[PDB]
C-alpha cells in the first residue's frame, strides 16, 4: 500500500506551533511526500512559487537520506494558482510544449521523484487538453529516465465531485498514463447548503437528496473505477482538517440550519475550516458525536459544529480502501495533521500514523 | 427605447449550470449587449482581461448575424480594477492620451460597436479629469467613422448613490458627449445598515434617515435629471439578482435585525448575492412579501431574507421609466437572469424577456 | 519630562467614500510631533519606494505641514501587513539585497523631505530575529554616517508587536532598542475573533479573569515586558487606537466573554468587519448602550448583537496618566484617518481622540 502526504509550502507563515516545516516530517511516516505547490512562470516553465522553496525542497530530500526508500513529488497548480492559467497553458501546443519540456530538468535538479498534477478544476473545454497535458507528460518521462536514475512518477489530483468529474475528466483515458491518481475525497459539503454537514463522510446518509447520494467516499470511488480507473492507480484521499459551520439555533444535529462559516481557527486562520491540533482543544467540553451511516463523527460546542477525522474513523477508512483493492491513501495533509504532538503526549502525526497503522 | 443588457466574463467560470457564455444570449433580447470587463495594460492601452477574451469576443459577435440591428460594447473598468488605476491614467495628459487613441482600434479589430466607461468610482480629485476623458474619447470617436462605419458608442455606468454622484460626476458636462448613462439603481442596502433592506427600491418606504430618501431608484433618476442628464440617455438599471442577509432572529419583517451577509449560492458563490436560478430554488418553501411603498418583492426562509425582482416588479419599473421618457432599461446582469431555463421549463431569461415585452 | 506624540495615518484611506477619504493635509500641524506615513513598499531591486501612484503628492501634502509646525518630524514607514513578513525575510537575510535596501533609505528620505523611517516588519519570526537585529543595526550605523552640517540626523523607528509570543519569537528586545530612537508598541488588537468570546482589544489592566481571557493581552503586560527585557521608558511609545474591535453576538447576552457568531457588521466607510473607526463609533453609540470595564479601564458598547469595544475620550486620557506614571517616551497613535478627523461627532470638535491625548500628555 503507498501512503501519498501533502504538505503546503504556506503553513510555514503560521504563527507560534503552528509553524509548519518539512523537516518535522518523520521520514518513515510515508511512502510519498508531495510538496504543495510549484507555479508556472510567464515563459511557462515549472518554477517555485515562494523565495525560499529551494530551501524547503533541501529540507525535504534531506528526509531521503533517512528513509532511501521515500519518494518526494513536487505539485503544480493548486487552488490559489487557479483554472485559468492551466486553460491557457494546455490548450496551446506550444505553451504546453515548453511546459512539458521544463518539468523533468527542475525535478532533477532539486532530487524530486516525480511531478504532480492539481489543475483544480479542468471545465469541459479543458477536458481533451488535460488528457493531451497528462499523456504528453507521461510520454516526456518516459523518454527521460536513463540508467542509473528512476522514471519519473506522474501524479494527479482529481476531484472526488461527480459533476466535477463528469465535466473536467476523460478517466479511462488519462488513468493509463498515471501512476497513480490522489483523490480528493472531502471538501463536500460547501455552506451553500445552509445545512451541517460532513465534508467527508465514508457512505451517504439517512437523507437521499440529489446532493445526499454522490457527496460521499464511497460514490467517489465506486464511480472513478466505473469510468475506468484502476483500483490499483486510485489513491483515497484521506483528511486531517476539519469543516466547520456557526450554528444559526440551537440545534446541533447533522443538517441543523447555520449563520455561516465555523469561526476560524487560532492557527489556521481560515473560517470554515480547522485542522486537527485545532480541533483538540475544540473538544474539550464539547459533544462528539459518531455517525452511524458516514462513519464519521462530527463535534458540536455552543454555536459551533465540526466535521472531522480522528483515529478511529481513518481506520475505518483504511479498512474500506482494502476490501476496495485501493492503491493506498492520500492524505490531505500534513500540516495539518497534529504534528507536534499537542493533543496527546509524544503522539506525533496520530492521523497520519493511524493511517498507516491501518494499511500495515 | 433600448434594452442595454451586461453580462460578466467570469460568469464563465462557474460550476455546471451556472456557467455563462454569449452564444447562450437569444440574438432578439436586447438591442445593446455589454461584455464586462476590458482590462488596461501597463501600457495604458486597453486590453483583454482573461486568456481567453478573444474567443468570447468571437461568440458574442457572431450573434449580430443573427440579429443585424444588435449593438456590442466592451466595458472597460469594473469594481476589481478599482478606482486608482482609473485616477493614475486619467490625471496624466500622456497616459489617457495613450488610452484615448488605444480604444478605437481595439473595439474595431474586434467587431465592437462601441465602448462602456466602468470607472467605479471617481472621486473629488478625479471629477475633472473624468470629464477630459470622456470628451476625449468622444472627440475621437467623432475622428474616426468612415466609409462602412457607425460612429462608435460611448456609455458610462454612473453610481445612483447621491454622495457618489456629488462626489464624482460633472454630469451636465458629461451627459453632452455620451450616447447613453447606465445608472446603476441597485445594490443600494449594504450589510452596514445591520437591518435587513430592499437593494432595489423603486420609491423609498415607511422609513426615513438622511440616506433613506436617496437610496431608492426614484431618487436616482430625478436626481440625475435634475443635475442635467437628459431623459432620453438616462438607462434605468434593473436587477436580475437578490441581495440576501443573514436574519439574527426570527423576526423577518423589512428593517428586522441581521447578523451578516445571507449565504452564498450554489453557483455564484458570494455571500449576500443570489442569481434569479438559484432564488427560483430558494422561494420553494419560502414566504414571499411584496413592498407596497416600494413596488418590489422579499423573500424570507429559515434564517435567509433576499430582496430581488419578479416578472411584476420588473414590468412595474419599465411602465415608471416610461412615465419618466427614458431612455430605457439596463439590466444586470444577463448572467444572473435564469438564462437556461432552470425556474420554468425552457422560460429563457424570464426578467429580461418582461423587461423586452414591458417595453411594447 | 517632554513626550512625544507620534501618529499614524494610512495612504489607503484616501480611498474611502464620502467623509472618510482622508488626506495628510487634514492633519492640524500642532496635533502630533511626529507623523509617520504608512506604508512604503521596497522594489524588486531591493530600493525603498512608494506604494501608491501618487505617494509623492501625499509626501508633499505631509512635508506642506512642516513649513505651518518647524518642529514637526515626518517618518516614513516601510513593510506594514499587506507587505507581509516574506518579503522582509527575503531581504533581511542575504546580504546583497539587505546592504542595497539600506543604502537606498536615507537618499530616499531626503528626497522627499522625510525626518526618518519607521520599520514595519509585521512579523519577524524565529528564524528571522538576528536578520532583524542586523537591518536595524545596519540602518542605525547607516544613518550615523550619512549626517552633514546642516541637516538632523535621520530618525529610526520600529513598530513591534505587544503579544507575548510574538515578542518572544521574533524581536532581541535588548539589542534593539539601543539602536532605535524610539519603539512605536502595538498595545491593541489583542482580542482575535478565533477566541470565539467578545472581548476588548486594548484593555490597560488584566480583568476578573477566566481561564479563557489570558494574563498577558493588555498593555500594562506588554508595556512593563518590554521594559524587563531591556527597552529603556524613554524609549517607549505606548500605543492607543483611534478605533473599535467589534463582534457579532450568538444571543443576547452582551457582557464581556460573550458568545459570537463572527466578525462585527463592518462599518460604513472603513469597510472592514470587526473593525469600526471612531466617527463610525459615534453614530454607533446613538442608540447604544456603553459600558466600562472596571480593571481594564476602556468601554465596550452594545446595540442588538453588535458588540464594539473602543477607546473613547476618558479611557484615553486614563492611559496617557498610565504612561506618564511609567515615564515612557509619549503616545503611539493608530491612527489618525480612524480618529474623527473632520469633526462628524461633534461640532469643529477635529481630532478629538488624539487630541484628548495631547491635552493629557501637558
Amino acid at each position: 500500500y503507498k501512503l501519498v502526504c501533502y504538505f503546503t509550502s504556506w503553513s510555514q507563515y503560521r504563527e507560534g506551533v503552528g509553524s509548519f516545516l518539512p523537516d518535522a516530517i518523520q521520514p518513515f511516516l510515508c511512502t510519498h511526500i508531495i510538496y504543495s505547490f510549484a507555479n508556472i512562470s510567464s515563459d511557462n516553465m515549472l518554477s517555485t512559487w515562494e523565495w525560499n522553496d529551494e530551501s524547503n525542497y533541501d529540507k525535504l530530500n534531506k528526509l531521503k537520506t533517512r528513509n532511501t526508500n521515500l519518494k518526494t513529488l513536487l505539485s503544480v497548480g493548486g487552488w490559489k494558482f487557479g483554472g485559468k492559467r492551466f486553460s491557457e497553458i494546455a490548450s496551446n501546443t506550444e505553451r504546453r510544449t515548453a511546459f512539458v519540456r521544463s518539468v523533468a530538468p527542475f525535478l532533477r535538479s532539486y532530487g524530486f521523484d516525480g511531478l504532480d498534477l492539481a489543475w483544480l478544476y479542468p471545465r469541459l473545454r479543458d477536458k481533451q487538453y488535460f488528457s493531451t497535458l497528462i499523456k504528453e507528460l507521461n510520454a516526456e518521462f518516459t523518454k527521460e529516465v536513463q540508467p542509473g536514475r528512476e522514471k519519473l512518477l506522474l501524479s494527479a489530483a482529481l476531484s472526488a465531485g461527480k459533476v466535477a468529474i463528469d465535466t473536467g475528466y476523460d478517466i479511462a483515458q488519462i488513468a493509463q498514463h498515471l501512476d497513480f491518481i490522489n483523490l480528493m475525497t472531502y471538501d463536500f459539503h460547501g455552506v451553500w447548503r445552509q445545512i451541517t454537514g460532513h465534508h467527508s463522510p465514508l457512505f451517504q446518509g439517512q437523507k437521499d437528496t440529489r446532493f445526499d447520494r454522490y457527496s460521499n467516499v464511497n460514490y467517489a470511488v465506486q464511480y472513478m473505477i466505473r469510468l475506468g480507473a484502476q483500483a490499483s492507480k486510485l489513491l483515497m484521499g484521506i483528511p486531517t482538517f476539519g469543516k466547520s459551520f456557526t450554528l444559526a439555533s440551537s440545534e446541533n444535529q447533522l443538517g441543523a440550519p447555520i449563520s455561516g462559516e465555523g469561526l476560524p481557527g487560532r492557527f489556521t486562520k481560515e473560517a470554515g475550516t480547522l485542522a486537527y491540533y485545532e480541533i483538540c482543544d475544540f473538544l474539550k467540553g464539547a459533544e462528539v458525536h459518531r455517525l452511524s451511516n458516514e462513519k464519521v463523527p462530527f463535534a458540536t460546542k455552543g454555536n459551533q459544529w465540526v466535521g472531522y477525522e480522528d483515529k478511529e474513523s481513518v481506520k475505518n477508512k483504511v479498512r474500506f480502501l482494502k476490501e476496495k483493492k485501493l492503491a493506498g491513501a492520500m492524505v490531505w495533509a500534513l500540516d495539518l495533521d497534529d504534528f507536534q504532538g499537542t493533543c496527546q503526549p509524544k503522539e506525533f502525526f496520530p492521523l497520519t500514523n493511524a493511517i498507516k497503522d491501518a494499511l500495515a
